[PDB]
């Protein structure tokens, strides 16, 4: 296990190799460890608030419990990374590559996601409350149970996503892709979806959620 | 031409035949003549107001400009009549024969047309403000550029009708029936349409019109 001092000290000498290291419930509020390498590292319940992990290595990390309040996660790699349960409240994603992240049950509450990659991430009951989306990749992210109230996933692509259960009043969709989408009726009732993008399939449920008869 | 006083002495020694007669610009308000058989009469610009014309046959009669403001029509006979331009605000239709009838330009502001025939009928830029047509049957009806502000269509049969042009805020059309109906976009917008029967691509159109995109 590397401690504070240590990794702070490595960082200013220049090192950003930290692969596969062990900071298991490292105290890391407001560090800077921008371009770290810490792939496959070992941060559960880490407290990384209102850090700096800008264009860090993430991938396949451990960042289950962390906390990731506020932090700067701006075009980090988080592909496959574990952070089920995380605080990613008010963090910076934008850019980010989340594809096939563990995100089940996380706080992302204000989160910057725009332009992130969340292609195949498992979102299951993560809270999205207010979360900015826009332009984000979606393809296939499974978003059951998932907070979406008041969420802008403006231009964003859901094609294939999953978004049964979740809540969706006053989600905001306008321009997104929702080809292949599964989705609860309530959706075409609460989100705004000027531009949205639907299959006839689609834009029929749409038309029988507000009461029309098909027979 | 009879008058007044000749038509009124007819129809209370128990008269009724008085097809083909000429009565035109009479002054009959409040009068009642109900069963009375005025099939062809002619009845330009007579007045007519808050008569009682209970089931009286008036096929094709000559009613064009007309005073009918709350006359009773209940059950009345007016198929293929001319009543282009007549004021029939107010006025109870309920159950009357107005198959392929001559409504253009007509004054229907909150009439009582509920159960009514109006098979084909020409109601081309007449006013049905606040008026009633619930079960009405408006098959094939012309309601081109017809005001339907606030107008009740509720379990009316508007199949194949024509509604390019009408103004339907405020329009309620639930459990209406629609199916090869044209309308312009903006009814989608406008009407209620809970239980409203619709094809398939009416429904697509319910969903373009509210800024989906189908591509
Ligand atoms: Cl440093
Ligand atoms: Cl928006
Ligand atoms: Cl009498
Ligand atoms: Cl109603």
């Amino acid at each position: 296990h590397m401690n504070v001092g240590e990794i702070l000290r490595h960082y200013a000498a220049g090192k950003r190799n930290f692969q596969h290291i062990n900071l298991q419930e490292i105290e890391l509020t407001n560090a800077s460890l921008t371009g770290a390498d810490l792939s496959y590292a070992n941060l559960h319940h880490a407290n990384l608030s209102r850090a700096n992990l800008r264009s860090a290595d993430l991938r396949n990390a451990n960042l289950s419990h962390a906390n990731l309040s506020g932090a700067n996660l701006e075009e980090a790699n988080l592909e496959a990374a574990n952070l089920r349960g995380a605080d990613l409240h008010e963090a910076n994603l934008s850019g980010a590559d989340l594809q096939e992240a563990n995100l089940t049950q996380a706080n992302l509450k204000d989160a910057n996601l725009s332009d992130a990659n969340l292609e195949q991430a498992d979102l299951a009951g993560a809270d999205l409350q207010g979360a900015v989306l826009d332009g984000a990749n979606l393809h296939g992210a499974n978003l059951n149970n998932a907070n979406l109230s008041e969420a802008m996933l403006t231009r964003a692509n859901l094609e294939q996503a999953d978004l049964s259960g979740a809540r969706t009043t006053g989600a905001r969709l306008d321009d997104a892709d929702l080809r292949g989408a599964t989705v609860d009726p309530v959706l075409w009732r609460t989100a705004s979806l000027v531009g949205a993008r639907v299959d006839v399939d689609q834009a029929v449920a749409f038309a029988a959620a507000h009461g029309l008869c098909l027979a």
